[PDB]
RNA sequence: AUUGAAACAGGGUCAGCUUGCCGUAGGUGGCAUCGCCCUCGU
């Protein structure tokens, strides 16, 4: 297995039913620790799988607003003009978040030539102390930048097991299959988040 | 393959045009620094 730690200012979450104007969730999305791993190294053989949540720190609200345009650019067209177009939007942006999570991984079908685990790990944990990356893994939105640094345990505040609330139903993921490459269409998988005592564990089908 | 991707609170708006702190009213009226002693004695 392994434990990573993230650390920022700002990240948000959006839920759907509110995705007009922003509403994050409370705690990261169990999907966005997948995407957030495969930031680091993506290879086309490999398949993430999260399995412990830790939050650190009390979740802190803050509230903006800024403007927007909601019309996705087509090639008939010029340009954009905004001025035309502006929509107001507003956001609901959670603060100083740090978190943990311990997480692995399995292979694809497409296993390929290079297909050893051991190299895939070692390089991993190579990206990780020299910070290597594609990009800058989000928090939610571009404009978060996380860091993460890998440690091993117990390395950073103590976690907050304080009982906290419930959360009923939570997103999970969104499946690839009836997808060919470059994920055509897709559903929404779905759990239940029900409010671990402060370890959030991803239950697998 | 992050409910992600692209997303200006923007564009300008004098605190201004003016009015006496003035017109007078006393420091007055009146009380002795006095009353007194050697520079002798060769």
């Amino acid at each position: 297995r392994f434990i990573l730690e993230i650390s920022g200012d700002l990240a948000c979450f959006t839920r759907s039913e509110l995705k007009v104007e922003r509403v994050s969730y409370p705690v990261i999305t169990p999907a966005a620790a997948r995407n957030i791993l495969m930031a680091i190294l993506w290879k086309p053989a490999i398949r993430w799988k999260v399995l412990k949540i830790e939050i650190l720190k009390p979740i802190q609200w803050t509230n903006i607003r800024r403007n927007e345009v909601g019309t996705k650019m087509s090639e008939r067209s010029g340009s954009l003009y905004i001025e035309d177009n502006r929509q107001q939007r507003a956001s609901m942006l959670l603060k100083d978040v740090a978190y943990r999570i311990h997480a692995d991984f399995d292979m694809t079908s497409e296993a390929g030539e290079s297909d050893n685990y051991v190299k895939f790990a070692e390089m991993f944990k190579r990206r990780a102390k020299k910070g290597q990356y594609f990009h800058q893994p989000y928090l939610g939105c571009r404009e978060f930048p996380c860091d993460f640094r890998l440690l091993e345990k117990a390395e950073d505040g103590l976690p907050l097991e304080d009982i906290t609330q419930d959360f009923g139903f939570m997103l999970y993921d969104m499946d690839f299959s009836k997808s060919d490459p470059r994920d055509s269409n897709n559903a929404e998988p779905m759990f239940y988040q029900c409010k671990a005592v402060n370890g959030v564990i991803t239950v697998p089908p």
